[PDB]
């Protein structure tokens, strides 16, 4: 397992998915910029790090 940074619990094989590079629950897609927790992989991905599509388009 590898630990989910948003919710604080360890993600085993629950809602475990890779977005950019890091393990994520599909509720817990925490943004590197603004920190808004997002849905599945629908947003913008950078190298091993995620950023919202809306917040990164603004920034
Ligand atoms: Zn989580
Ligand atoms: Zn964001």
């Amino acid at each position: 397992a590898e630990k989910c940074s948003r919710c604080g619990d360890s993600v085993y094989a629950a809602e475990k998915v890779i977005g950019a590079g890091k393990p994520w629950h599909k509720n817990c897609f925490r943004c590197a910029k603004c920190g808004k927790s997002l849905e599945s992989t629908t947003l913008t991905e950078k190298e091993g790090e995620i950023y919202c599509k809306g917040c990164y388009a603004k920034n």
